[PDB]
Parts: C-alpha cells; structure tokens; sequence
C-alpha cells in the first residue's frame, strides 16, 4: 500500500568518508636522534684508548 | 648449491673507524686557577711580617 524503503532500495545509495582513515605513523627515533656512521662491510673495528701514563 | 659467508670469508675485509678514538683530555687546573710566579732560579724567598708590638 506504499513505496517503502525496501521497494526504493535499489534507488538508495551509501556514502563513504576518509575522516578516520590514516597511514601508519613513522614512530621510529634512534636513527633520527643518535650519530649515524655509513658502513661499507659487515664488520667495522673502533679502537678506543684504554689506559695511559 | 649456495656458496655462503663462511665459504667466501677470505674475500671479506673489516673496516676501521676513529669515532670513539679520543686522545687524553687536559684535566690540570692549579696553573689556570691560582697566581703564577715565573721563577728564574731554584729558590725564591718570600719575607712576611711575623709579629708586631
């Protein structure tokens, strides 16, 4: 006896939104904060003074 | 079938770096702190008032 929402259903059409959609954040810090040395081979030796006169 | 780091080892030299290599610091302070006298001989005499009337 009436055109209901179930009869109009094919004429009804959902929307989308990006308001809550994000990439993962870049939370990493140690390369940003500490000194970086560019290595050229798997092992590097770092001599240090140990004792003195 | 695969080679390896252990098979190839004689091809793989280690690097060297100065990053933690520090010479000894100059921690000495009395010559910068106190009055300095440039002595010209082994001994210098410093007269002082000892008693008074």
């Amino acid at each position: 006896a009436d055109t209901n929402r179930t009869d109009a259903a094919a004429l009804i059409q959902e929307a989308y939104s990006d308001v809550f959609l994000d990439s993962v954040s870049e939370t990493a810090k140690v390369i940003g904060t500490f000194p970086v040395y560019n290595m050229g081979t798997k092992t590097t030796n770092l001599p240090v003074l140990s004792t003195f006169p």
